[PDB]
């Protein structure tokens, strides 16, 4: 049904996600490779921030490019965007400001969509969309606390409290706070407070503030990151079930780095806006739905470097808008067609010492076509086509801006939802190509116009491979999340190209509550096995949980690559 909510289900799968199309669909009804990392998965595996949550997800690897730990990757490409409650924030280089380090306590789950995701994303790489969905207030009082200890003097505590503001819960609040310390010493403080008010039985106003401070030290380094996000959304359902949603976010970010002699001072400001109108309806005896929407992503970061890469000052301003229409149409009872259009505008204004990178791209069209066929109670087959574009700083022989890189993604597949959707499964074949990749024109330039060197649009890399997943409950007391991905990268004319990214990945994590006299004990563990086809890395891990009673448990995690974490959970 509805509810992307995974807290309290004890499940490794979900009923519903909305990241791929904006529409709230079950996994089996989404004609793309999609995953969840549920509340339960996060707690079983002791995942403490957004980066650690993403690292465990199907099809994701941490790729190293030049030293180690550099990027998150999927399908041959860097993940250059994150979403929080569906609002995109760029994350590479000066855009991060803690996005990959946000405390996990804030989030109910993360929704993943692999391949091109331009419909809802805008500009980006055909790797994955990654959407962290924040906890929302409950209608009644609830409290959860965690206290952890671990290797290298690691300590962590968090608190999660829902307080109704009126008795009925018409006005409701929720507060999350976390702290951690460790080592190379680092510490993290996080606060998140949210209030929702039913202005009518059909109108919800939500407001929230999110805050994180990350400090690290140890030539003595010293690095501080601080970020505050103000968020607001308004929802209204008309008596015809048409729905209006308006969302706004504003983020202030502060970065500060010392060395030995070297000083880095960065500021970030970011505004995100999203409006939508959706509408369910019947036509030709069948049920359909349509959504129209508009989003804006406006990013400003500035950096000053002082020393007594090399630039003394950068100011980068990137503004993007997209207008979309999405429909899901039943051509028959078992057979759905998803069609989307997005028109996007994108511009950048970048200032450096001695220069100025400034350009806009012509209005971009991004299509989406997905087809799903319910074979029986269990199985659904699907095929999809979609795109994502990536602006590039490359110019004509005339001096004009090149079209953006255009990623073109084809996928077919088979899904199964066993035991009423308790166990979800997926097997997909994917093919992506990049067209209009800037190619530096021989040794000929055209920098009488400005600067140095010109390009033409050429064909780029091709990726093809397979994407397999199984997540949910095999038997009562037995949870699993398992996935396998393999892909091949080639150039436009068809010979292999080397990449840093792993081409084969296998992941499995399983828990099992013991059957009888041992029923207070759950044991589990897993493997994260990536391979560049050359070498191999395997994270092997183990856990045990003891349920003292219904409201109090201890969890032990061991990870290898030892690393040992012990957690107590207490709830009201």
């Amino acid at each position: 049904e509805i509810s992307d909510l995974t807290e309290g289900t004890n499940a490794y799968t979900t009923e519903a996600m909305s990241t791929a199309t904006g529409l709230t669909l079950s996994p089996r009804e989404t004609p793309q490779s999609v995953s969840v990392v549920t509340r339960q998965q996060i707690e079983d595996q002791g995942l403490t921030d957004t980066g650690a949550i993403l690292a465990t997800a199907p099809g994701i690897s941490v790729t190293r490019s030049d030293s180690n730990r550099y990027s998150f990757s999927a399908r041959g490409f860097t993940i250059d965007n994150f979403q929080f409650d569906g609002l995109v924030s760029p994350i590479l280089s000066q855009w991060n400001y803690g996005s990959t380090d946000m405390d996990a306590a804030i989030y109910d789950h993360v929704e993943i969509v692999r391949g091109a995701t331009g419909l809802m994303t805008g500009s980006g790489n055909p790797s994955a969309a990654v959407n962290f969905v924040r906890k929302r207030p409950l209608r009644e009082f609830a409290a959860t606390f965690n206290a952890s200890v671990g290797s290298w003097d690691y300590v962590r505590g968090d608190a999660d409290i829902s307080v109704p503001i009126t008795e009925d819960g018409r006005i409701r609040s929720r507060l999350v706070a976390a702290y951690s310390q460790g080592d190379l010493d680092t510490r993290r403080r996080t606060f998140y407070g949210v209030v929702s008010a039913d202005l009518t039985p059909d109108t919800v106003l939500t407001t929230s503030v999110e805050y994180q401070h990350n400090h690290s030290n140890g030539p003595w380094a010293r690095q501080d990151t601080e970020a505050t996000t103000y968020f607001v959304d308004l929802t209204h359902r008309f008596t015809n079930d048409w729905k209006l949603r308006a969302a706004y976010s504003h983020t202030d970010g502060r970065y500060l780095m010392k060395h030995v002699f070297s000083n880095y001072d960065g500021n970030l400001d970011r505004d995100d806006i999203h409006f939508s109108l959706s509408a369910p309806f019947e036509a030709f005896g069948l049920r359909h739905e349509v959504a129209l929407g508009w989003m804006s992503i406006d990013n400003h970061s500035d950096i000053q470097r002082y020393a007594m890469t090399l630039s003394p000052a950068d100011d980068v301003r990137t503004k993007q808008t997209g207008a979309y229409l999405v429909g899901r149409f039943a051509l028959a009872e078992p057979l759905h067609l998803i069609v989307g259009d997005r028109w996007s505008d994108w511009k950048t204004k970048q200032m450096y010492f001695g220069s100025r990178r400034e350009y806009r791209i012509k209005n971009q069209f991004t299509p989406y076509a997905g087809l799903t066929y319910d074979i029986n109670d269990t199985y659904t087959a699907y095929a999809s086509y979609t795109e994502i574009f990536q602006p590039q700083n490359a110019r004509d022989t005339s001096g004009g801006i090149l079209p953006p890189i255009k990623s073109k993604s084809y996928e077919l597949g088979l899904k199964a939802a066993y035991l009423e959707g308790r166990l979800n499964t997926s097997a997909a074949l994917f093919q992506t190509r990049q067209d209009n990749l800037a190619q530096v024109i021989p040794g000929s330039s055209i920098p009488g116009f400005p600067n140095m060197q010109a390009s033409r649009a050429a064909s780029g890399a091709k990726v093809e491979g397979i994407d397999l997943e199984a997540s949910g409950q095999i038997l009562p007391d037995w949870n699993i999340g398992a996935s396998y991905t393999h892909f091949t990268t080639k150039d436009a004319s068809g010979n292999p190209i080397n990449t840093n990214h792993p081409r084969s990945l296998f992941k499995l994590y399983t828990t099992y509550r013991l059957p009888g006299a041992l029923h207070r004990l759950t044991v589990g563990g897993g493997v994260d096995w990536q391979s560049r086809m050359q070498d191999s890395y395997a994270l092997v891990s183990l856990m045990a949980r003891f349920d003292f009673n219904k409201k109090l448990s201890a969890t032990l995690n061991v990870n290898n690559l030892r690393n040992v974490m012990l957690n107590l959970r207490a709830q009201y």
